[PDB]
């Protein structure tokens, strides 16, 4: 009777109760099975020597059905101990999602793991609800994939959102690559781990991109220091800011896309006239690639400089980011309008898996 | 773009635009063909000598698809002039109106009038809305038809719907055969129509019933006259109130049915405990045979006669309660929630026609 809500990352699955506050299960968005009898999650992760990886999800978008499969039992059975029969399943979505993917999310759902009823809601549309608005563009930047989404009431705009590949995992692999300038080697995928964990703890972004660099080349000030597992040192400067300068700057990585600044403008500006000002207002960070320290302000700037002089450019930037889309799913799934907005099993056994697309809103 | 609302009932279409307080076109719900081409409403009335009337709707539920095409032609093309591509459509069903018949009733607006859009509601639920509550209790009466349904939040619940046949054609017979206890006759389906009107104009519900009868025959202060068409005059007394008490009392016409004050009792009996109170408060009447002069005072009393003696019994009985059902689809149609809410052509190709069941509400 309570609501399961699943949120399927490309890096991390986040799984739960409604009405709590927090996903109960954060764990790798990833299978494994013997390197010549399937793990998941932490499972996989313990046995990685013996197994090869994969991830189920690309950008965003589920690619292996059978793994998913696998990450979905493991969700309910181990993860969350529940039977899936008994409790109404919100699952989310990237958006743009292809029609034929979310119809295949139904059906397994139903035919396979027989829950009660389900729904498929976006990603991001969750984030802004979670900041307690129906209007609003969201700025989802993950481990896999960049989304931004402009939101009016509730419904997000499918000709405005803007997609960009490039998220946490390239920052990883650059950060990989420059520290191969100070004279480390990192390349195993045990090695990335590491990195993966520098970046979250030590990198930030710049308020202005050069006078920091000048900054870094004129005193030790920035410099930290960091214990590797073998209990070798290593010290990180500059690395530290020019990581997430990434997402400002593509072509640091060799890609030739607008930074995050400028998709966000390109997509308020593919929007109608009067509701640019109701987006330039309320830009929501979301997902974990937005939590280095200095991006909103960053942010803030960026877009001003490209927006009219007059405008009111406000970034929103919750503490609780890297769970919201999470928690928004916890939100709505616990409306009591929302009650007879699940598609229920009668519903699909009359109509089948394109039942999915009526959403309701 | 402006939404049509279209309400078919035993007796009368009501039909118009959204926005509007009143319906555009009311008119005989009719379907005329020639005695060995065919007509509808209004038409069909003007030479009903040569040809015979069919009712293509009996006690609220459609049963003759071919007729009932033809009354949604003519009220798209002949009475609102619109061309149906252009319009969604919101139509109305009796409670317990059987799944095929609402599936049938989709595919024949989206494949044969090429609808962009359509809805189909149930009637007793918008007139609900239409007295601004979401919660409540209604008695529809119509011309085939009475149900009594209580609503919880705008649902409407099944277990507990109450279905009459007693409607006002059944009160017009039976004032057709009382009148010839004071010497008329009238027997002729044009004689039918001229007693339904002196049944509209002249009825009433006795606040005690038998009081009344003791004062018919003690005075004539309770008579009424009443020109018949061929100029000759009539008079009606006791016959005034005794007419319509036939709702209180169906054994008045043969019938062993409870009474309208018991079927109300009976279906907020069949409700849960912690609701009853609410819909005790909240009787909203509806429909033509609810207009008799009297009769929510009446139905006052009925229910405080039968209900727990500390209960607080309100009936609402609007002055617009002939229209109600239609002036709530009017409201609903025009909200901007409601526009997320139509089935789409889109969404009836890719599910076909039980996607009609996912009200969303
Ligand atoms: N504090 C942090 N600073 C910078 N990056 C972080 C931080 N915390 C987590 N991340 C990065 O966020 C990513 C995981 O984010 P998230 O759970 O939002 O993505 P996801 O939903 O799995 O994937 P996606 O939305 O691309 O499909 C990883 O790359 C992780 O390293
Ligand atoms: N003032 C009135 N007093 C008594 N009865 C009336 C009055 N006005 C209309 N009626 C009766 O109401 C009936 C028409 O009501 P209505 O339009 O609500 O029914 P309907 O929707 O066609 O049929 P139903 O809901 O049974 O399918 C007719 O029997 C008509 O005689
Ligand atoms: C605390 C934590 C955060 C996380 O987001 O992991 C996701 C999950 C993960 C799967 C592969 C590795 C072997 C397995 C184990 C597990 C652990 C927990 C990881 O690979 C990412 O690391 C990629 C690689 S490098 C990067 O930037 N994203 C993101
Ligand atoms: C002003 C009006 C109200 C109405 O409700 O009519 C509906 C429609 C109607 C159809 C049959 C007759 C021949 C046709 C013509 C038309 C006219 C308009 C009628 O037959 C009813 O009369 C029945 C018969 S007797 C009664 O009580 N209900 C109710
Ligand atoms: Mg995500
Ligand atoms: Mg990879
Ligand atoms: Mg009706
Ligand atoms: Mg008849």
């Amino acid at each position: 009777t309570t609501a399961l809500v699943c949120d399927n990352g490309s890096g991390l699955v986040k799984a739960g109760f409604a009405g709590d506050d927090a996903p109960r299960a954060v764990f790798p968005s990833i299978v494994g099975r013997p390197r010549h009898d399937s793990y998941v999650g932490d499972e996989a992760q313990s046995k990685r020597g013996i197994l090869t990886l994969k991830y189920p999800i690309e950008h965003g978008i589920i690619t292996n059905w059978d793994d998913m499969e696998k990450i979905w039992h493991h969700t309910f059975y181990n993860e969350l101990r529940v039977a899936p029969e008994e409790h109404p399943t919100l699952l989310t979505e990237a958006p743009l999602n292809p029609k034929a993917n979310r119809e295949k999310m139904t059906q397994i759902m139903f035919e396979t793991f027989n829950v009660p009823a389900m729904y498929v809601a976006i990603q991001a549309v969750l984030s802004l609800y979670a900041s307690g608005r129906t209007t609003g563009i969201v700025l989802d930047s993950g481990d896999g994939v960049t989304h931004n989404v402009p939101i009016y009431e509730g419904y997000a705009l499918p000709h405005a959102i803007m997609r960009l590949d490039l998220a946490g995992r390239d920052l990883t692999d650059y950060l990989m690559k420059i520290l191969t300038e100070r004279g480390y080697s990192f390349v195993t995928t045990a090695e990335r781990e590491i990195v993966r964990d520098i970046k979250e703890k030590l990198c930030y972004v710049a308020l202005d991109f050069e006078n920091e660099m000048a900054t870094a080349a004129s005193s030790s000030s920035l410099e930290k220091s960091y214990e590797l597992p073998d209990g070798q040192v290593i010290t990180i400067g500059n690395e530290r800011f020019r990581c997430p300068e990434t997402l400002f700057q593509p072509s640091f990585i060799g890609m030739e896309s607008a930074g995050i600044h400028e998709t966000t403008y390109n997509s308020i500006m593919k929007c109608d006239i009067d509701i640019r000002k109701d987006l330039y207002a309320n830009n929501v960070m979301s997902g974990g690639t937005t939590m280095y320290p200095g991006i909103a302000d960053r942010m803030q700037k960026e877009i001003t400089a490209l927006a009219p002089s007059t405008m009111k450019i406000k970034i929103i930037a919750p503490p609780e980011r890297k769970y919201s889309v999470w928690i928004g799913g916890s939100i709505l799934a616990s409306l009591s309008t929302f009650q007879q907005m699940w598609i229920t099993k009668q519903e699909y056994d009359e109509a089948g898996p394109s039942i999915v697309h009526r959403k309701c809103f």
